[PDB]
């Protein structure tokens, strides 16, 4: 039996055994007030002590979200669907510490992603048990509000004033500040680690000042606040809370009073008006995300980025090889999980105007133009491959990229990956490749299981770079010192250098997508 | 009627049609006195005015050599055969010139490779048409001795001092000089190029005094004088000369007494025990090859290397990517070009010691050690790659990089290239690569022939590669300039850029089998 006195009321968490050896996890620990009726769209509420002892024993709900429907039976896209109940009573976390209990360990701080709108710390993929046990850190996941009721923004009104889902997170954060000591963890060792929005969330915190003593160092996995869907502009943000509100049939006109209308819908009401808020969408459409809200924004972040106003200190990025496939099965002309997908040049072109709707007809004549000066025009894949790069360079790799430049400008050491490894078991074609959120696996250690199928390959793999990130965390460096490994160069402005990572042979490498990311980073926003 | 007045005489070309263009062709060119009787063994004597017309309307004997009958109407072996009669009367040269006659054009001269046993320059990949009509540079090609009748050597003896191919090339270069004038060539603007053992002898070239003045810059393609397969050592030369007197029997003890026999004995007699004159032997055994003999060469040529003592111009440079593949299904257990050669360990140490015959236990268990290092124990081929790898890097790859990196050291220009695109007519197996000897047909042009079912995209590569190496041949810089080609940066011995070639992406690289060659520049001569 193991009893955790923390700050506001004992705890009893589980044994677990990994790889012959013994995890304590405590899962479902309640770090923020039940968000419920009238605290609904405010931000997360102190907790309130228990002499109780609490059973952390099982995981807790995830937040309220819409689900992927899209293939009823598939394994590829119902994984990142939830897998405990939906409620808003869900702001709760998990710990997972090594047994021996560690003196002084380095922690890990999980944020899932998704697109502000699905995701839930439960998922198989991020079961941090197998990085207590093989590097002897402490992984901490927190659930966190998405979707409208994470948020919905009425800039300045503290009834609902935008990022409730990221002070989520914060609190999380100030719990494993406050806590962590008595679990064995050092609160001055903290990584914050995550994917897709998770790791534009972790952008953001290295952005916000309430974050800033909260942890130590960032990673950054597919994803960050620049890229084109992570923040919703102030007037974006504004049209699309009127608009949810008349969907709801709640269009007052005394701005506190069209909330306490929203406060009293119905949970399931507000997530099936929330897809129909903007008139043309995308499979990468985020309609309730971030917003400047002055308070965990204080000003437009990619301002902040470029005139340094960010946390200092060291930062590990990286995206995958064909980011941009998985959105392509969701709404693109000729595109399907069951059809090796070749398309004509009149399809790409379709494909443009869903994905950039409301750029003009000049716009979608550049990113033809460039994206389309292959060599042999007699291969099928030409165009197929084109939109998926097109799609993946412009929302994640040239984003993640820029972010990494800038950061790195003001003198802080950046890692930078290219992970280009299939997954033996990945559920999706082979025309898709190695897919957005797909890495995951291997960072959580999953292929460190015998009995899972995995290639003894993709154990190797798995373990170094489990290696690599808990070196990062702890050390900042993310080297493997050991085992005749490649150095990881740092990444500078000048010459750009990242590692790639597969099972073949890992290199060095400069500028990559260096003639893509300089049409979408320099010439597209001005189109 | 095109008749051009050579110095030796007058000389009768023919017209031929060539991408609706002309080109004017003189094959078959005598160029010295042929080397037969009293003259054969000896360095090649000039040629007698000719009061006639010479006509040069067709190619000339091929100079005699054993031919590979392994694979009986096979073309992947049989293009390689000579497809002229054999004969000791072979000193003729090849010459290709635009229509119109040009008036002060850059002169390509090709020097055949084969181990100096094999070649000729009539063969189909060698045509200098397509060169000569689409760059409008004049092609030379020469027959030179190969076998012991043009590298038997013993040191002093002026009746067989060695070298006599490649002072028979000498003479050739010498013939441009004093005629190409008479046809429209620049005679200060001549790049030598060749491959194999033409570009060990290209290397070679650039070692000799006399040949200094004959040519300005050169191209090295899969070879290099520094090849451990390249010079025959003054012992070997020694054993072998008199070992082959002994399988024709006629040892004798006055050294110019035993000459006059072998001048006796008939070409067949010759080439049928010169495979016996080394004891054990391998795929790429080089029986009779270039020796010091302090005339062509007046010192080893790794020290003059070193030292800094030969020509100092551009070097254009490169190899394939699968240089070693060719040699194993002559010979390597396991192998054959019919099956998909999946090799085990114990083949793969057999293979070792066919191929490093007289190399201790010690020196085959570092290279086993050292090149088995893969991660995925559980594939078929690594065993079947790892083979053609050390043969390809301890034969060809490693050799000229060393060679490029000592010679760019004392101030010149070097362009290093990687050829890594497999001719979609190779008749070779998939397994097998981009082999030795396949890049030629590129960089002859023969792609550009529509109507000859290389692929669209071939044709674009093969025109950007013969725009590449006319531009080094004209100006010393083989850039692309027009249509927004990569770049081709200098090879210098700190950063060691290269550019690959290929029908997808050219890249810049660096340090090109950086640990392989280590091992085998640094590490394997001390063993
Ligand atoms: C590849 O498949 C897509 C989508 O197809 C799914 O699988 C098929 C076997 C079929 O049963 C479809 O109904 C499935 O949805 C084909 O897509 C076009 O896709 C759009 C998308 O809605 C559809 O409206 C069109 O009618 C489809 N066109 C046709 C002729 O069916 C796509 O054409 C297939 N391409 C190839 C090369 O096989
Ligand atoms: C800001 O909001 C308005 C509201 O548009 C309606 O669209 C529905 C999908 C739903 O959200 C409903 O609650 C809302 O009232 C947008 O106006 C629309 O714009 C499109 C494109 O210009 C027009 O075709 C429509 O006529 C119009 N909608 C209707 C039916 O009134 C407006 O576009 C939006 N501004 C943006 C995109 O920033
Ligand atoms: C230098 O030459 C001798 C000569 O060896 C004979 O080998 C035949 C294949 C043929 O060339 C014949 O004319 C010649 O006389 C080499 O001696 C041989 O060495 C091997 C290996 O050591 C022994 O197994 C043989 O007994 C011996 N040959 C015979 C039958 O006499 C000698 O090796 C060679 N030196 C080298 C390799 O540099
Ligand atoms: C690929 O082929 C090689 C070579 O085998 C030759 O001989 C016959 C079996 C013929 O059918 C043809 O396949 C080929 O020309 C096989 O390797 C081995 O070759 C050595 C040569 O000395 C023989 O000693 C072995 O017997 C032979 N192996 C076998 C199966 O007998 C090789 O096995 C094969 N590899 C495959 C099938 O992947
Ligand atoms: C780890 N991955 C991150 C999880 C999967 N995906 C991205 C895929 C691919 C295409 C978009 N479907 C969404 C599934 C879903 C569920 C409910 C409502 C709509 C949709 C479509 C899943 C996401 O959770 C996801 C969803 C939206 C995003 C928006 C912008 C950027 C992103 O990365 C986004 N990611
Ligand atoms: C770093 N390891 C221990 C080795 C696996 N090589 C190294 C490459 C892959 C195989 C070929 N050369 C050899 C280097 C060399 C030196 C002299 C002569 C020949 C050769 C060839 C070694 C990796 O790059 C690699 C790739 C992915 C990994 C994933 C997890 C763990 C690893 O160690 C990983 N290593
Ligand atoms: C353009 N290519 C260069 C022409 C072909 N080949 C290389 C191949 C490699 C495998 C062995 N076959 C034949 C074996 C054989 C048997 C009887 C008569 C001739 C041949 C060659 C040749 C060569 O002519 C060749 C031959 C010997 C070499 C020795 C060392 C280095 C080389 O590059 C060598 N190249
Ligand atoms: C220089 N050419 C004319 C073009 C062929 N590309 C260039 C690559 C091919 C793949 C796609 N990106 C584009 C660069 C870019 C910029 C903005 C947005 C998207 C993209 C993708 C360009 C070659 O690298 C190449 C490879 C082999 C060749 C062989 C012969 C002749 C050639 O031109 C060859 N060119
Ligand atoms: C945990 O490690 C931390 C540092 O990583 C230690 O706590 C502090 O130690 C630093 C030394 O770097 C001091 O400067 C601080 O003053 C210490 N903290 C405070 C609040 O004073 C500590 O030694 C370790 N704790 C263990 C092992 O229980
Ligand atoms: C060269 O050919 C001569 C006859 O053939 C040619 O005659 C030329 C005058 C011209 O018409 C060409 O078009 C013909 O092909 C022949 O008399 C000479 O003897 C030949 N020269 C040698 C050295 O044999
Ligand atoms: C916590 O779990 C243990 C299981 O043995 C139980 O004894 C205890 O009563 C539980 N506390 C609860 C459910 O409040
Ligand atoms: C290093 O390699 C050995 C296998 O040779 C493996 O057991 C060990 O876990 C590896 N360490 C890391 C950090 O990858
Ligand atoms: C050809 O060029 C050389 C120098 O490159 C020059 O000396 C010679 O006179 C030129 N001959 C011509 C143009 O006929
Ligand atoms: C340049 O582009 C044209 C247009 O297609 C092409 O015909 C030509 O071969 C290209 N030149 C080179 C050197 O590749
Ligand atoms: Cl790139």
């Amino acid at each position: 039996d193991i009893i955790i006195a923390t700050k506001n009321g004992k705890v009893r968490g589980m044994n677990l055994t990994v790889f012959g050896g013994t995890v304590t996890a405590f899962l479902g620990i309640p770090y923020a007030q039940p968000p419920l009726g009238r605290l609904r769209f405010k931000k997360p509420q102190s907790l309130t002590k228990w002499s109780d002892i609490w059973n952390a024993t099982k995981y807790a709900n995830s937040c309220c979200q819409n689900i992927d429907q899209s293939f009823p039976g598939f394994h590829g896209s119902e994984m990142w669907n939830p897998n405990t109940d939906l409620s808003e009573d869900c702001l709760y976390l998990n710990v997972w510490i090594p047994a021996p209990k560690p003196k002084n360990a380095t922690v890990l701080i999980w944020i899932y992603g998704g697109g502000f709108q699905t995701g839930t710390s439960s998922l198989h993929v991020y079961d941090g048990k197998f990085l207590a046990r093989v590097e002897r850190v402490i992984v901490v996941s927190m659930n966190y509000r998405v979707g409208a009721l994470g948020f919905l923004a009425l800039p300045g009104n503290p009834e609902a004033p935008g990022n409730m889902g990221l002070f989520d997170q914060q609190l999380a954060l100030q719990w494993v500040q406050k806590n962590i000591a008595a679990f064995g963890g050092n609160p001055k060792s903290v990584t914050l680690f995550g994917e897709s929005a998770g790791a534009a969330s972790v952008s953001l915190h290295l952005l916000s000042p309430g974050s800033h003593s909260l942890f130590t160092r960032a990673i950054l996995q597919s994803g960050s606040f620049n890229a084109p869907w992570a923040v919703t502009s102030l007037y974006e943000a504004r049209n699309r809370t009127l608009n949810l509100a008349k969907l709801t049939g709640c269009s007052r006109e005394n701005e506190t009073e069209i909330i306490k209308c929203l406060r009293n819908k119905d949970p399931q009401e507000i997530l099936l008006n929330e897809a129909f808020v903007v008139p043309y969408g995308t499979p990468l459409s985020v309609n309730f995300g971030p917003t400047v809200d002055g308070d965990f924004l204080t000003d437009m972040p990619d301002i902040l980025l470029e005139l340094g106003q960010f946390k200092k200190t060291q930062i590990l990025v990286g995206v995958n090889k064909d980011e941009g496939t998985a959105f392509l099965v969701y709404g693109a002309p000729g595109f399907s999980k069951d059809n090796n997908s070749i398309i004509t040049r009149k399809e790409f072109q379709e494909g443009l105007k869903i994905f950039f709707p409301g750029v003009s007809e000049f716009g979608k004549e550049s990113i033809l133009f460039h994206y389309t000066d292959w060599v042999d025009d007699q291969r099928p894949e030409n165009y197929r491959e084109a939109l998926g790069d097109v799609v993946g360079d412009y929302n994640f790799i040239c984003p993640a990229l820029e972010f990494t430049k800038k950061f790195s400008e003001w003198g802080n050491n950046a890692f930078f990956y290219y992970f280009e490894h299939r997954s033996s078991k990945l559920p999706w074609p082979e025309w898709m490749g190695v897919m957005h959120g797909y890495e995951i696996e291997f960072v959580f250690g999953l292929p460190l299981e015998r009995r899972d199928n995995y290639t003894k390959a993709e154990e190797i793999l798995s373990r170094s770079i489990v290696k690599r990130w808990a070196n990062f965390a702890k050390y900042g460096n993310p080297n493997e010192t050991q085992n005749n490994s490649t150095s990881w160069p740092v990444f500078k402005s000048t010459e750009q250098k990242y590692l790639t990572l597969n099972t073949e042979s890992t290199r060095i490498m400069t500028k990559l997508r260096a003639q893509q990311c300089r049409f979408w980073t320099s010439f597209f926003p001005k189109v």
